[PDB]
């Protein structure tokens, strides 16, 4: 199976509403922004292991997308 980051089972609920509040999904729905070109993504130790971010907590797929996504890209 491929890596999927939507185990919030270690967060508050009030984490996981902030998550949910900004659309955080493993898949982007955007060809060209996803956490791995965001300003606020962690990588992961392993690409066989989730990532992280700056702004939201858990679990964060470098394929995945939130609406504050904020543009690396100069
Ligand atoms: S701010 Fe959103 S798009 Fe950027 S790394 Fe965090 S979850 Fe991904």
């Amino acid at each position: 199976a491929e890596l999927t980051c939507t185990d919030v089972s270690g967060l508050t609920a009030e984490e996981i509403q902030m998550r949910e509040s900004l659309q955080y999904t493993d898949h982007s729905p955007y060809p060209d922004k996803t956490c791995a070109n965001c300003q606020l993504y962690v990588p992961a130790e392993s690409p066989d292991q989730c990532g992280g971010c700056q702004l939201i907590k858990g679990p964060i797929h470098p394929n995945g997308y939130c609406t504050s996504w904020v543009q690396k890209a100069t």
